[PDB]
């Protein structure tokens, strides 16, 4: 359960080449945006609709999403501390590869613990790709409102066990890079504030 | 250790969109160029000039590496066969995303197992995404005497235990789209057979 005797394997393309081949604009522009928060705090809707404008706007970019990747790759983990620790894991590993490729890569997973969501930046800063720790910021008793999913009601009814918020630890970003709080924002203003940020690191035109 | 209560979240943005996007060269042409084969076959040098190829011609391509994935994503799997069962699924996964994306994913780990590249093929045919399992096919005996990374040396001393082709299995792919005979090829040429494979599956206009 841990790999031996294995040897880095170097590409032959540089950052700068690939820069040259992803997308219509030039420049590398690889890195990862990475949204955490509470379930029906607006992940999936913010990470969709920012693929969505990236993509219209000439960026090509992938959105892995907790609910998406835990029907492929983490669909042999659960919601145990050990087994969200391995699923931010694994996909902060792919994220990386995303980015690494030249992909501006967005996560929305909830990613509820800082160590967690550190060591996802740190594999980024490691790579020299630029890594935006986005808080997708809803009030927990708005996020049970919109229960979008009937998640909070099966948790409430003691139906979902370890569920995030009711049953299991969110630890609330200290140094986000961006604080979105989608409560009293649309869907379109969150994106144009996380479109300001990636202007404002270079990623975004 | 299984995902429980997770739902698609659907992507705002088609294939259509994203090979639009995704090269200079208009048209989605997301796939994965699957590399088989003993280690010391050649799978590494393979993929490594063929996404510098396709990066040279314009093609987004991100090449996954056996080595290279197992110091990040798959550090936490040894080489049991069980282990090189969720390895290889793990980056089918995660290949299936590249391509996905709209990048041309070229994997390079021995992936001994017919039943779990059969897994990895049927992810992509799940998924409407074209799947070429490329067998780097050179004897044994051939990567024994190249040995690199003195890793069959190890082997046979017994130093390194469960070494695919020495103490562990290789099922030699019955039906791959393409057999890269690397004992008698050189690289440029093994590139360009892939390369003809991809034009004739139109990935490579
Ligand atoms: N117990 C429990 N706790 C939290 N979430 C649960 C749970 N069980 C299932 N779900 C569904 O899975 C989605 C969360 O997956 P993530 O991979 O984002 O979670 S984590 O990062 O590993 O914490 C989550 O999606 P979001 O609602 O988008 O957060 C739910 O649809
Ligand atoms: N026991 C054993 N057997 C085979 N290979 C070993 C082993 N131990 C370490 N290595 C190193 O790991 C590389 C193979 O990893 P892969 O992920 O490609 O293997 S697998 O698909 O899970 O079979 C392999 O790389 P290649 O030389 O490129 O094949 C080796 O560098
Ligand atoms: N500014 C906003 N950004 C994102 N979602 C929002 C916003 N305002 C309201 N919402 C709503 O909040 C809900 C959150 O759903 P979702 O995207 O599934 O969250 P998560 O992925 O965090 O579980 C959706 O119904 C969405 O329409
Ligand atoms: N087609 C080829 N012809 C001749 N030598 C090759 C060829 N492909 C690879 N090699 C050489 O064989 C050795 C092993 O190649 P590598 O790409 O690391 O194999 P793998 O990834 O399958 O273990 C290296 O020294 C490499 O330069
Ligand atoms: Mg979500
Ligand atoms: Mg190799």
């Amino acid at each position: 359960h841990m790999a031996t005797n294995v040897t880095y394997q170097a590409h032959h393309v540089s950052r700068n080449k690939r820069g040259q081949v992803v997308g219509t604009r030039g420049g590398f522009r690889g890195c990862t945006v990475w949204l955490t928060g509470l379930s029906g705090a607006g992940k999936t809707t913010v990470s969709m609709a920012l693929e969505e404008y990236l993509v219209c706007h000439g960026i090509p970019c992938y959105t892995l999403d907790g609910d998406n990747i835990r029907q492929g790759l983490n669909k042999n983990l659960g919601f145990s501390p050990e087994d969200r620790e391995e699923n931010v894991r694994r996909i902060a590993e792919v994220a990386k590869l995303f980015a690494d490729a030249g992909l501006v890569c967005i996560t929305s997973f909830i990613s509820p613990y800082t160590q967690d969501r550190n060591n996802a930046r740190q594999i980024h800063e490691g790579a020299s790709l630029p890594f935006f720790e986005v808080f997708v910021d809803a009030p927990l008793h708005v996020c049970e409102q919109r229960d979008v999913k009937g998640l909070y009601k099966k948790a409430r009814a003691g139906e979902i066990k370890g569920f995030t918020g009711i049953d299991s630890e969110y630890e609330k970003p200290e140094a986000p890079e961006l604080v979105l709080k989608t409560d009293s924002c649309d869907v379109n203003d969150c994106v144009q504030q996380v479109v300001e940020l990636l202007q404002e690191r270079d990623i975004v035109p």
